[PDB]
């Protein structure tokens, strides 16, 4: 079996992406965030506390019948200070007409305020190592974990959009979606994510630096998050940028135009267009605009977000031994 399902920016500064699943029969769609770093699939519900759901579409488990209280369980996940918690259902789910039966939807009882204001994003949908998984007593796997053995390739791929639409794919490589070849390097479970080491990077027209920079491949977080000796090199580049302790990271004047930035993977090169890296003013009509290069020093991993991956195809291979892949597009 194979599943392709269209992404979606949330808002127009490539905030996230929205991917429609449908849980339950008759199918309940929901949008939520595909998320690499994470490994739980959990949605808005008719069971979240009322004051915390704000336009979210939800999931009504009762409306389902094919859904099924997983007895006892529970989950609590906290990841950028968010968190949410809730109880736990089998239900059927498909994504992009791949679908699973028996998948552990776990229904918000609670949710922080972060997701409640975002009434675009009604849940999310893990994608990193089940071993990552929050429920309890009886740890649940991954959409991706379950629908394995059924793919033609044991694989999925991340495609997404610049200021724009993307795809994800299950259980094949469309190899009309990216330029030259497909660059694997090697991974490590060991921490649950999909941990890799880029060979470095360069930016601008400057020339590449050879180093080792260990970090994860994370489609739920936005921005990208590399050692600081890097992240100064890069914003020394831009006239007027700063590291401002006020606002949270470096900022620099919205009327620069920004060079690109480089990343190695192996021998290959993935070039992320300078304009990826403006997120706008930091607060409305502000002529600061917040960078999309920031430092990592303090979350304690280096973290390929959205910013980088949407410069590339991105093949996140779950063969026996797991390996990533990236290529031009
Ligand atoms: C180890 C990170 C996992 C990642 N899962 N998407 C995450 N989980 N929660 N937030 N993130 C992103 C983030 C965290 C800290 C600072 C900036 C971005």
């Amino acid at each position: 079996s194979t599943g392709s399902a269209t992404t979606t920016p949330i808002d127009s500064l490539d905030d996230a992406y929205i991917t429609p699943v449908q849980i339950g029969t008759p199918a309940q769609t929901l949008n939520l965030d595909f998320d690499t770093g994470s490994s739980d699939l959990w949605v808005f519900s008719s069971e979240t506390t009322a004051s915390e759901v704000d336009g979210q579409t939800i999931y009504t488990p009762s409306k389902s019948t094919t859904a099924k209280l997983l007895s006892g369980a529970t989950w609590s996940i906290s990841y950028d200070g968010s968190s949410s918690s809730g109880d736990v259902y089998t239900d059927t789910v498909s994504v992009g007409g791949l679908t699973v039966t028996g998948q552990a939807v776990e229904s918000a009882k609670k949710v922080s305020s972060s997701f409640t204001e975002d009434s675009t994003i009604d849940g999310l949908l893990g994608l990193a190592f089940s071993t990552l998984n929050t429920v309890s007593p009886t740890q649940q796997k991954t959409f991706f974990d379950n629908a394995k053995a059924s793919l033609d390739s044991p694989v999925f791929t991340a495609d997404l959009g610049y200021h724009a639409p993307g795809t994800y794919n299950f259980g094949f490589i469309d190899t009309t979606a990216y330029t030259g070849s497909i660059t694997y390097t090697a991974v490590s479970t060991k921490q649950g994510f999909w941990e890799w080491t880029s060979t470095g990077y360069a930016v601008g027209s400057g020339t590449f630096k050879s180093t080792s920079i260990d970090g994860i491949a994370d489609t739920g977080t936005t921005l990208l998050y590399l050692p600081a000796t890097v992240v100064s090199a890069y914003w020394a580049q831009v006239s007027g940028a700063k590291s401002s302790s006020s606002v949270g990271g470096y900022v620099f004047p919205c009327s620069a135009t920004l060079p690109s930035f480089t990343f190695g993977v192996g021998s290959a090169r993935i070039v992320i267009p300078g304009d990826y890296i403006d997120f706008g003013p930091i607060s409305t009509g502000s002529s600061s605009c917040f960078g999309g290069i920031q430092s990592s020093a303090g979350i304690g991993i280096n973290i390929f977000g959205d910013v980088a991956l949407k410069a590339a195809f991105v093949v996140f291979n779950g063969a026996t031994t797991p390996t990533l892949g990236f290529a031009s597009k």
